[PDB]
């Protein structure tokens, strides 16, 4: 697999280089979202965790369509404050419970090195 640790101080630079095939080699789940919350990249691990087919969920909206349980102050709200502000670096625990067995995970949200995109990283706790 590709060699990146979850929570890494420099991780948005490491991932800048990665295409989707290479994203699927991470030991953790990775979503790339535009400033409107639309999914642009969605890695195999995230599929293993949540049970979605990444190919199919690219292009859908994370907060409206795919993961409405994250539509709340304590996830989306933090997401949008960061898009509003041009800056976003937060880590927290959450339970994913929409159309799946309830699964507690660690979420890390970080502004990408790209122009207007943001990362969401996920792993089991």
């Amino acid at each position: 697999m590709e060699h990146v640790a979850f929570g890494s101080e420099d991780i948005e630079n490491t991932l800048a280089k990665m295409d989707d095939g290479q994203l699927d080699g991470l030991a953790f789940g990775a979503i790339q979202l535009d400033g409107d919350g639309n999914i642009l990249q969605y890695n195999a691990a995230e599929g293993d965790i949540t049970g979605r087919d990444p190919k199919q969920v690219i292009g859908k909206n994370f907060f409206k369509d795919v993961a409405p349980c994250t539509d709340s102050p304590e996830f989306y709200g933090k997401f949008k404050e960061g898009v509003a502000s041009g800056n976003l670096n937060t880590m927290f625990e959450y339970t994913f419970d929409y159309q799946m067995t309830p699964t507690k995970v660690k979420v890390h949200m970080k502004k990408a090195l790209s122009g207007d995109s943001y990362w969401v990283f996920v792993k089991r706790v």
